[PDB]
């Protein structure tokens, strides 16, 4: 039921996040690592952004600098819990704001 589905589409997302990032090209020096399974992107001016799982609820969570932003699969998206967003439009907004360059992946 949920358990595999969000097993299956969280490492889809992983691989995502991670194949976009090592083939950055940008003016940026942009930097992904995976620790006990958490994603942290590290930014030239220091900040970060941290994506991880949260089991039990079959979400997604992000954190920014901005904020906390927690994420529902539904059909082939993850939608923000309070704001009805896609994490994709987040992850973008939130990456370009700290890397200070775009980052576009779409
Ligand atoms: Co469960
Ligand atoms: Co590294």
């Amino acid at each position: 039921m949920n358990d595999s589905e969000f097993h299956r589409l969280a490492d889809q997302l992983w691989l995502t996040i991670e194949e976009r990032l090592d083939d950055w090209d940008g003016d940026s020096d942009i930097d992904c690592e995976i620790n006990g399974g958490v994603l942290t992107i590290t930014f030239e001016n220091g900040s970060k952004i941290i994506i991880n799982r949260q089991e039990p609820l079959h979400q997604v969570w992000l954190a920014t600098k901005q904020g906390g932003y927690h994420f529902d699969l539904k059909g082939d998206e993850w939608i923000c819990d309070r704001s009805g967003e896609t994490f994709w439009d987040l992850l973008e907004q939130a990456a370009t704001q700290q890397a200070g360059e775009t980052v576009s992946f779409r």
